[PDB]
């Protein structure tokens, strides 16, 4: 790892208004691995709600995250420190019948 995680911090509110701790994401993290990071902190157990990876929708600035996209794409330049924490919505949608296997 490197050494002192200072990257910059992004933490997950849900459209219903609770949130989720924040985690310190480098800008070249892939939105692929951001959208796997929420699966794990998403509780499999729960019933009515995303829990697998494509159930689960990241929005910042009013765009969807696409995964095929970096984190990078929706940050701002190298102009900006560690020290700005990023707040993005999740949207829960839900699939008609559709969980695990």
């Amino acid at each position: 790892e490197a050494e002192v995680h200072n990257q910059l911090e992004i933490k997950f509110r849900l459209t219903d208004g609770s949130d989720i701790g924040p985690k310190a994401f480098p800008d070249a993290t892939t939105v692929s691995a951001l959208k796997e990071t929420v699966i794990s902190e998403w509780p499999r157990e729960k019933e009515n709600g995303p829990k697998t990876v494509k159930e689960v929708k990241l929005i910042s600035a009013g765009k969807v995250l696409e995964n095929s996209k970096t984190v990078k794409d929706y940050r701002s330049p190298v102009s900006n420190l560690a020290g700005a924490v990023t707040t993005m919505h999740v949207i829960i949608q839900a699939p008609v019948t559709e969980k695990e296997k």
